[PDB]
């Protein structure tokens, strides 16, 4: 499909393994800092997700893996990386600092057709699969796949909403560790909390997810906020949603719903179970959201706690694929 | 003091070191289970709280710690403990095991004046130090301190009450490790989630915490109710309270009147900080509930999230403490 | 191959998965203490492994994986179980108690053939697949397949005596957490190290594995011991032996005998890697022993320290399957 | 005393903490990257060793604790800190990146009488707190405090090579995770297995601290070399020492040789125990090493497996305190 990639972090990388999962064609990678035979074993091991069941070695400067060459570039600027020499036409952005249109489009001198930010974007439209790809049209150049958290809430928000209607939300986060933290006590001079040992703590955090979905979802802008607890567990979170509903109704209604729309319009973002699960179950999982049917409360007729599951890093690199994917399909018909 | 304990599991042993850091007195432990010898030792070196600074040795059949003398019963029934040839009138029963007023009722066969049941219990009155004291009366023979997450719950839906009206709550509480739970995956008939390796997983749980808070202040009853999610941490849990008020107000409000409680009438019992802490700030901390300011989010002047931090090991031994000594002031008044 | 597996805790669990992936037929189970529809879930969900990737369910009071009906027994005593009622000839028997040549007798009453323990035996013939296989004789009734510590060890000293002669050898294994441990510092009245919270420390343990190298390896009796450091990682254990060599040599004459053996009459037992590999990579590996070339050191020309990984689960679930097939095969020739 | 300390990471930080609490004066502190605000709050809270006790505050430019004003130098180059200005007399050098005396010897550009690298010296005299500290002498203008593991080998290596002479030796430490490790797989250039996610795993790295003795003990160089193992825990680490020795000797002549060691010329920087001790029982221990008697193993009456272990943060902070008060005594003699 023409994909370039920049950045070749946690993110990029599992978005390689996604594309190649799922058919896709990912022809450069660029990162200024990995070189070609740290890429390669980068690629290949990987403590959370299993080694790469597949050939990957590095062969007159490209990067190989079962059989696809993929082109390397090691810019710095992503005005200069080349992207119209491997013929990189969709190009996910992935190094967390070129998130805005204007940075973004730095891409764009390079030959790229069209940039997909994965993070959240100041001004780039956001999209979650399954809540608003319609809104999607073949002019906008840069968009956002938002964040793996909103792509957990988004679903599980838009079911509840269309069919009881939320009043109000306050959303916890249990969040897995991420590169941003420490192994031990160190500065973060940004998030005090930020800095202190990962292993050892429970740490409160922000998050913008629940913002987010005011954009994804217009009517709910500004009745949803929430926060984080990162803990110590390497992948794989947990949306604690608890929300006040407009229409009276009773926990197996909200139940049955939400198996309705995993069953169809949602049938792949959004996942269903009744069986007592824990996290390392969802180590791998595809599925955007999946909503645990008896790990939820409900305290009265229109004020209940739902359960969401979702592995932060392999659902949302499949959905930076399906975001891709529909994207095309949109700009060539 | 005259202190019995029954029990030498975590409870017990930290319901030991509280009374000697308090300067109570206990003359008398009983355990089926653990040895003199190995009591020595399970009470001298502790992976959390750090090594007993003081002497601990065994002597004569006896358990002395720091000159004082303690008899060892090594009992399986209650009814069969001699607690009134070691002296021991108030006992603190701490085995989980008999938490009814007709099962902990076995120690006065023994000769105990009192019990304390150091977990919730389906009829003997709960208390939670610093929220319903006042209810105590001399002729209550068995009562229970409630649990560690009641203890953190109830000082800070009081304040909230008090001054807001809560319509209805929901908690979460994000929890350590429990003596319960499983290094690797393992069989836990009644709650198969809670047999999963509690080191790799987040795992969802139940609480009666919020429950047993309609007990402690019989109008919050019904009107609260809540989850736990168990996280990879050894110790200190923290409650993640979802409320709707029944007065509008400002953040600043519940801010305001938080302090003002933890400087007056629930001094000592809930803390107050604004410091970008995160949990192992509280480990050994003697406070049953510290409020963190800069963690809570309001979303309208009536919904709002209040997150407080507990050491669920800690606070709770020394709250038993002081419920005795409340106990024993009444009971020679 | 008309196998009965005794316990369904994690060796008897992962035996299945071993036998499943390698066309082996279980033919029944027994466990006291699980219930089928139990069965069901410990057998689908695994922290460490993943979900079982195939239909698990209970159907008429059996359990059915992939359309393989098993039988599921629930007895107590070994000596009880109807085994010939399945057509189980072979037994794997796991429980961790039924482990000496009289005990694991007691399953031929119930008809069993031959009983394979899969543990250290005081007095049955242990085997090492690689090492010791043809000193197996159709007439043994009750084998052992020694421990997983023994089967990493096993390989790699064979090599380094057969090569260059062990004069004598100390071992270290830092060992991952098991099911014998304790989540916060707990009981463990035979080994007091062992009740002090997993998680948090670094555990000395004994382990008998370089001892009964000596029974597996007859020349090398009484010239090996060792002791483990269990750490807080939840599978995967590494080799750490330190050995005096009869014969000077090189390190790289070390690489290049454990290459060939690995190619040869140790493949599938005993691998090879040089690159930069830590546990996680050897998640669901199914060799014995992986030696790290670059791991290991050389003080002097007969003095060296060798590194050799293991998934102390997995390796050994599938040794045991190798076993039961080699026995088999010599047991109808 | 007039200590300055270059650097606020753990060691710069738990040097201050030590120096507090030994009494001894530390005058100013310089971080180019952590801000005074900052350094208030990376000083009084600490995941692994605690709360400070005693007040931390920022006021007028400087540091006070309990009392005591610090400066606060922001300089990222050494010639620029002024150390004369704050009466800097004696700089712990501890940021890492200043080693030998030609880098070292910057700190003289600003007033400094004499530098301690808290870290190995490709040239600078190394010492070990009693092992060869009256090799010191008052001309040494730039000295070097060796790692925290060959302060916990020095002293074991010492006693062994007295009593039974060392011919070889091979040592691992099992080493609690360090700043340079990475909460999830990530870029670790120079070593590939040290950017490998610190808590899912068992990392094989590398030590010089082997090495390093036989620069402390001259009689022991090119006889001892090892490797370490980083594992998930925050801190407290092990050393396991395989020895073989000129004298023949039984495992209780090297208990009794480390016993009298600790009671006379190694009084507090060796300990001795026959405990059933694991790592967290040594947090906040003040010692180098402590020899654990009941978890070494001896072979044959040459060959012999020791342990000790070591708080890698705390017992070297000490050490640098130590070192600095031996130092200002033979400088004014």
């Amino acid at each position: 499909s023409k994909i370039g990639i920049n950045g070749f972090g946690r993110i990029g990388r599992l978005v390689l393994r996604a594309a190649l999962e799922m058919g896709a064609q990912v022809v450069a990678v660029n990162d200024p800092f990995i070189a070609l035979e740290y890429m390669v074993y980068m690629f290949k091991y990987d403590s959370t997700h299993g080694m790469f069941k597949g050939e990957v070695k590095a062969e007159d400067g490209a990067l190989v893996v079962d059989g696809k060459k993929i082109t390397v570039f090691n810019e710095m600027k992503p005005e200069n990386i080349p992207w119209s020499k491997a013929g990189a036409e969709y190009i996910v952005e992935s190094t967390g600092v070129f998130t805005t249109i204007e940075k973004a489009s730095a891409h764009f001198k390079g030959g790229a057709k069209k940039v997909i930010i994965s993070a959240p974007s100041a001004d780039a439209p956001m999209f979650v699969c399954g809540v608003n790809l319609e809104k999607y049209s073949k002019d906008m150049k840069v968009v956002s796949n938002a964040s793996c958290t909103t792509n957990c809430l988004a679903p599980v928000a838009k079911v509840l909403h269309e069919n009881f209607e939320i009043v109000e939300g306050l959303m916890t986060t249990v969040h897995a560790v991420t590169a941003t933290q420490k192994t031990v006590d160190g500065p973060s001079a940004k998030d005090w909390r930020g800095g202190r040992g990962a292993a050892q703590n429970i740490i409160p955090s922000s998050t913008g997810a629940a913002k987010a979905v005011g954009k994804v979802i217009p009517e709910l802008d500004g009745k949803l906020t929430g926060m984080a607890f990162r803990v110590p567990t390497p992948n794989v979170s947990v949306v604690d949603l608890t929300v006040r509903l407009g229409k009276e109704c009773s926990y197996d209604d909200i139940k049955a719903a939400m198996k309705a729309a995993s069953e169809g319009p949602l049938q792949g973002v959004l996942g269903y179970t009744e069986d007592d699960v824990v996290s390392c179950d969802f180590t791998g999982d595809n599925r955007s959201s999946i909503f645990d049917a008896k790990a939820g409360i409900q305290l009265s007729k229109t004020f209940v706690k739902v359960v969401s599951w979702y592995d932060n890093e392999f659902g949302y690199s499949q959905r930076v694929i399906d975001l891709i994917k529909h994207m095309q399909k949109v700009d060539s018909a």
